């Protein structure tokens, strides 16, 4: 039943994946053909199912309240309009001419608009019935999400790798929604995880700190709009973000010294990281092996290394305020606040920013343009997805 | 702290795996030398932790009774042995000259003895102690199990794509030997974590199959040693005793139609065999898109597909004989012994042939010779593990 259900979406995804990583990166020609083709069939199955359920749920005795978290639906629906405007772009890119690849936008569109009101609405929907036919149709969906998922990281690491008419806005435009699409996988896959288990169960402050985010969030502003090289503020700012952030988080750990439903919460948070944490290895290799001992190699190293730090002491600080001062209960609501304005604008750089992004230079000599690109648009979207998942986890603690 | 263990196995192997493939997929040079001393770190704590176990364990009053099955520790002690033969060449091609690069045989050749010692004595311990020590220690061995099989299938996907002394003799059956050492490495790794999930817990024939498959057994023989091209045979070989395993194996099932812990033999039986299923779903591209329909083609296609079906039905006939005819228990009985025979063949190929295997020759010029080295360096020890839990299982279903 469940394992058949994850034995199933693996098969599935496993079929997916060869068909995507077989006909990307073979040597005659590139089969993408069949990929939108598969593709198309998963949404529309996806799609069919969720319907089906939807239909027959107009069941459900007891509800959850920790499985749909507030920054989790909005970041589904803010990355599934996203998503919507990339199909836009993509029907709009199809100013010329095969057939399934004009086809593959609109029933992206459909199913995304059908899966995002199905999260919204079924988020905390703990199915005590029809267990083993949702269970598969869940885990399909999960697979159909991590196959676009893999289709638009192979799609994105060839087309950045090699690099009409107007199209030139159509394209580029589709081309700069991908990671956005790539979220909303990311996004959508989690939380089908989340409802998948949830299948058959009943279950006052200081004035340092916020103005020292506040001028830290207005700066960060002024720094990623400048570039919209023979700059190395971008690198100064955040090595000062993040080495406060260290700091910061650190100190509120020692405070703590001085005197359940979490565990999704840890693997989310300490799994997310993963993303910045291979990146930032392959930044420090790029550097130790490659590029001399200069400027931009040593901010480089730095800013890994503080990336490592920041991301550590922030992820033990946030364990430990879950877990559990007469004059430090408002410090330890400003620590947070700090944080919090903090992780704001380093999620605004690596969502909003452009592809090649200012803060690897040296990894794209050292690894090559093509393999640094799949690198990051492996590992980015953890790091955005970390972001977010601080961000509410700050707001927790200040809660409470 | 299981989930701690477990991010910290990630995180570890995580740290490895870029390390690994940051280190040979560069453009300036090649840096395995970080990769060789990580991984000496790596095994020399493990084995350290190993060893301590054992000391303060010379604690666990319940054992298991299915954690240890005999294929899986006589596939270990197989494997562990051809693992010593190859730090024997291993060192044996050290006779120039780095330091850590000669290092790495002799401190693998001890961490492998340790580790086969320790996982034949302590298969099926419940360790009920040390929860907290074990798990962390447990999962950091898992994770040194894998990050040697990452290292092991890209030093084999290097060396094998770019084709001094009689060292000739000591190269070659060194990296003939490689195969071994993952086999090894992918059977340390699963009963590595079947002790970590058991911590803290107290739990007659007929005359016509089994010379058929005897016969297909001494014809199988006959077929390998052959070649130790301008031959058609070992697929059409191949393609019978598929052809007929697929049919006897459904058979089996309409049979039981006509009138626990085994959570894990699923899904180890299952998961093993998408190791087959990827690499005839890259052998099928490869010959819708590649070759044209030639007899070759056609016979790879059709030696492809009726791999997956055969590994698709042998697992149901399995899974329906484990969940249970006044002249056919005889013939259940005989059903069971033609895979069984059959299986054995269909292990030794792939696991004592040659590493550029005959049955792909499309699925070179189509994927190149890197990538489907790499990819059948993936999957096939999967196949091999499959091979051995099938035949595993068919044993147990004859006992029964």
């Amino acid at each position: 039943g469940r394992l058949l259900s994850v034995l199933l979406a693996v098969n599935v995804l496993l079929l997916a994946c060869t068909l995507i990583s077989g006909g990307a990166f073979n040597k005659v020609a590139v089969y993408d053909t069949d990929v939108f083709a598969l593709l198309t069939t998963m949404m529309l199955l996806a799609a069919l199912w969720i319907v089906f359920y939807l239909l027959r749920t107009a069941a459900v005795p007891y509800r959850d309240a920790h499985a749909g978290p507030i920054w989790l639906r909005g970041g589904l629906v803010l990355f599934g309009i996203c998503t919507l405007v990339m199909d836009v772009f993509k029907t709009g890119y199809y100013s010329s001419f095969s057939a399934i690849k004009i086809l593959h936008p609109i029933i992206q569109a459909v199913f995304v608009i059908v899966q995002t009101y199905f999260l919204w609405i079924s988020a905390k929907d703990c199915i005590h019935t029809h267990l083993d036919l949702t269970r598969c149709g869940l885990m399909f969906t999960l697979a159909t999400n991590l196959a676009i998922w893999m289709a638009a990281v192979v799609d994105e690491s060839v087309h950045q790798a090699h690099s009409t008419a107007i199209c030139q806005i159509f394209q580029q435009g589709y081309f700069y929604l991908y990671p956005f699409n790539i979220e909303y996988s990311l996004f959508a896959s989690t939380m089908l995880y989340v409802m998948w288990k949830n299948v058959g169960r009943l279950l006052e402050t200081f004035f340092a700190g916020p103005v020292l985010g506040l001028l830290l969030f207005v700066v960060g502003l002024a720094v990623f709009i400048l570039y919209e090289q023979a700059l190395v503020i971008y690198y100064s700012f955040n090595i000062v973000c993040l080495g406060l952030m260290t700091l910061v988080s650190l100190s509120g750990s020692v405070i703590y010294r001085f005197d359940p439903t979490r565990t999704l919460d840890v693997a989310l948070l300490m799994g997310a990281a993963l993303g910045q944490y291979a990146i930032s290895y392959y930044s420090i290799v790029a550097v130790v092996v490659g590029s001399p001992r200069d400027l931009q190699g040593a901010l480089n190293l730095s800013h890994a290394l503080l990336m490592i730090a920041q991301h550590t002491f922030q992820n033990v600080f946030i364990i430990e305020s879950l877990h559990r001062c007469h004059w430090r209960r408002r410090c330890l609501k400003d620590i947070s606040l700090f944080l919090l304005l903090c992780n704001v604008i380093l999620w605004i750089m690596p969502a909003f920013g452009a592809r090649p992004h200012f803060s690897n230079t040296v990894e794209v000599d050292f690894y090559g343009y093509s393999l640094w690109a799949a690198i990051v648009n492996i590992c980015l979207p953890f790091g955005i997805f970390y972001r977010m998942h601080a961000v509410s986890s700050l707001l927790e603690v200040y809660v409470l």
